[PDB]
C-alpha cells in the first residue's frame, strides 16, 4: 500500500504545516501537524476542557463506530518549546492520504496548554518518531508509521515541505518526479528515539565549506534550524546588523537586509537553503527588526534540522531495519 496527502503552510511564515487525517467512521477529517521529532497522535475532542478549544476541529470518539476505549491508557507529552498536552487514549481507523491503519491509538486531549489553544488551525499532532519515544502509559503505543509499515511497498515516508507553498508527505514509496539529482543517503542513531543524523559541514552564502561533524535531528515540527552557537555566529556575522537579543529570544536582523544561503552537508551532497527561507519576518507587527531563522541550538541540548531546513530538502525517512536518511535537492 501507499499514502500520499498534501500538507499546507498554517500561515504566511511557514511556521507550522497541517495535514488532513481522517480519523473514524465515518470519517472525521483533522488537520494535524506531522511531527517526525516526536511519537503520539493526539487530537482536539469531545474531551478537551472547552475554555483550551478555540476553533479547532475536534473528533467526537462516541460518533465513530470504530472507536473503543484503550481502558486504563493516558498519556502526557511536553515539547521542546514547552507546550504540553494530556489525555486518555481510543483505538480507531486512521487514513492519511489514502493509506489506512486500523487499531491505530489516537490520543485524546483533556487538557492543552496555551499556544495549542491559540493555534485554530492545528488540530492536533501525528507523531513520526521512533515509537520508543511514545508516551501512553501503561502500555506504549505505536505510530502511524510503524503501524502502517508492514503494509507499505517500502518501508519509508518522505518529507517534501514547500516554501511558503503546499508540498507533500508520501508514505510507501519515493517519488522520483519530486527532487532533481540523486538523494543521498546517511546514517541514522535511534539511541534518542530521533531521526538522529550527523551533517558534515556547512557553508555561509558563497564561502568556503567547513568540513566538520554535527549531530542533529530532523524533526519536521520544529520551524527554524537550531545549530552550535558557533555555527550560528558564523553566519549572522555576514548580516550587517544581525545581532543576538536576549529580549527577543534569538538573533535578529534588519529588515532591510538581504540574507545570505546556508549550505548544510550531507555526506558528500550539499543542501542549500536560500537567504529568504532565513526570514522570519517582522519581530512584532510594524517592526524594522527581523526574527532569523537559524538559530543557536545551545541549550537545547540538541541540533535541530527543523523546518527552514527540511523544506529545501526532498527527504526521505527509511524505516528499514537499519533505519536511514535520505536528502536531495529539488
Amino acid at each position: 500500500s501507499t499514502g500520499s496527502a498534501t500538507t499546507t503552510p498554517i500561515d504566511s511564515l511557514d511556521d507550522a504545516y497541517i495535514t488532513p487525517v481522517q480519523i473514524g467512521t465515518p470519517a472525521q477529517t483533522l488537520n494535524l501537524d506531522f511531527d517526525t521529532g516526536s511519537s503520539d497522535l493526539w487530537v482536539f475532542s469531545s474531551e478537551t476542557t472547552a475554555s483550551e478549544v478555540d476553533g479547532q476541529t475536534i473528533y467526537t470518539p462516541s460518533k465513530s463506530t470504530t472507536a473503543k476505549l484503550l481502558s486504563g491508557a493516558t498519556w502526557s507529552i511536553s515539547y521542546g518549546d514547552g507546550s504540553s498536552s494530556s489525555g486518555d487514549v481510543y483505538t480507531d481507523t486512521v487514513s492519511v492520504g489514502g493509506l489506512t491503519v486500523t487499531g491505530q491509538a489516537v490520543e485524546s486531549a483533556k487538557k492543552v496548554s496555551s499556544s495549542f489553544t491559540e493555534d485554530s488551525t492545528i488540530d492536533g499532532l501525528l507523531g513520526l518518531a521512533f515509537s520508543t519515544l511514545n508516551t501512553v502509559s501503561p502500555t506504549q503505543q505505536k505510530t502511524f508509521f510503524d503501524n502502517a509499515k508492514a503494509s507499505l511497498d517500502s518501508p519509508v515516508f518522505t518529507a517534501d515541505l514547500g516554501y511558503h507553498a503546499p508540498g507533500t508527505y508520501n508514505f510507501g514509496f519515493i517519488d522520483t518526479t519530486a527532487y532533481t539529482g540523486s538523494i543521498t543517503y546517511t546514517a541514522v542513531s535511534t539511541k534518542q528515539g530521533f531521526w538522529e543524523w550527523t551533517s558534515t559541514g556547512y557553508a555561509v552564502g558563497s564561502g568556503t565549506f567547513k568540513s566538520t561533524s554535527i549531530d542533529g535531528i530532523a524533526d519536521t515540527g520544529t520551524t527554524l534550524l537550531y545549530l552550535p552557537a558557533t555555527v550560528v555566529s558564523a553566519y549572522w556575522a555576514q548580516v550587517s546588523g544581525a545581532k543576538s537579543s536576549s529580549s527577543v529570544g534569538g538573533y535578529v536582523f534588519p529588515c532591510s537586509a538581504t540574507l545570505p544561503s546556508f549550505t548544510f552537508g550531507v555526506g558528500s551532497a550539499r543542501i542549500v537553503i536560500p537567504g529568504d527561507y532565513i526570514d522570519f519576518g517582522p519581530i512584532s507587527t510594524g517592526s524594522s527588526s527581523c526574527f532569523g531563522g537559524i538559530q543557536s541550538s545551545a541549550g537545547i541540548g540538541i541540533n535541530i534540522f527543523g523546518d527552514v531546513a527540511l523544506k529545501a530538502a526532498f527527504v526521505v525517512f527509511n524505516g528499514a531495519t537499519t533505519p536511514t536518511l535520505g536528502f536531495a535537492s529539488k
